[PDB]
């Protein structure tokens, strides 16, 4: 919405999307959105340092034809304000797999049954430095 | 564009944009477009392997409010079909500096009044593997 927006990614099941960015020193929250377009997101990835009453919590959700799905809250938080963070994402028909710094990872269901990821957007307190496709 | 489209790049003067991609084995042409949007390009970078009657020539141009400017052709063509190529681009108010594989570097005048570069699009026989902001 205000950070980097990319489309025509043509990311296929099995392929690895790597994103490296800078976490603001005064970070409250940042967002990575993945999906078909801005209205159809298979992953809304929202680490909240201190936002919406949440402290040190990753919130995940989907968006289907403009409507948000049910929020899932993760158990882990390997992010520090004022540091460099890398996130790696892959997916298949059933699940997205998100790999985090310090060896953490979680799965989030592929609620939209997407077979290609064509859209990515960053927002909030995260400056993208590098994007790569493996 | 069938290729990657990126917006909100916020590339400022003196900053370096690095693009790595695979050139198709039967490549005829590829395009990197940089500017404000699809109608307003401070750089249209178009290596022609075999297109528009041209052979192994880099064609550069600008686009201003939908109108193509005066074409310039460069003297070197350090691109091989079926290989990986990195291109680095910096800019200031006067010129864009394009650094090519095999060390060659050329300048293309900045014909637009751009404070920052916010838009990038790739097209043709070039598959983007990595984008980095430096
Ligand atoms: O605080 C809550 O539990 C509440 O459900 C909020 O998380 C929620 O906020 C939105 O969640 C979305 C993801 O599900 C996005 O992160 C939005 O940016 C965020 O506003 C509420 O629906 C509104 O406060
Ligand atoms: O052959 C020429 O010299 C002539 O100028 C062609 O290069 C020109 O082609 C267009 O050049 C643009 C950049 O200046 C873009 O690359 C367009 O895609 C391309 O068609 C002629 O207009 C071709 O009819």
């Amino acid at each position: 919405a205000c950070g980097l927006v990319a489309s025509n990614l043509n990311l296929k099941p099995g392929e690895c999307l790597r994103v490296r960015g800078e976490v603001a020193p005064d970070a409250k929250s940042f967002v990575l959105n993945l999906g078909k377009d801005s209205n159809n997101l298979c992953l809304h990835f929202n680490p909240r340092f201190n936002a919406h009453g949440d402290a040190n919590t990753i919130v995940c959700n989907s968006k289907d034809g403009g409507a948000w799905g049910t929020e899932q809250r993760e158990a882990v938080f390997p992010f520090q304000p004022g540091s460099v963070a890398e996130v790696c994402i892959t997916f298949d028909q059933a699940n997205l797999t998100v790999k985090l710094p310090d060896g953490y990872e979680f799965k989030f269901p592929n609620r939209l049954n997407l077979e290609a990821i064509n859209y990515m957007a960053a927002d909030g307190d995260f400056k993208i430095k590098c994007v790569a496709f493996d």
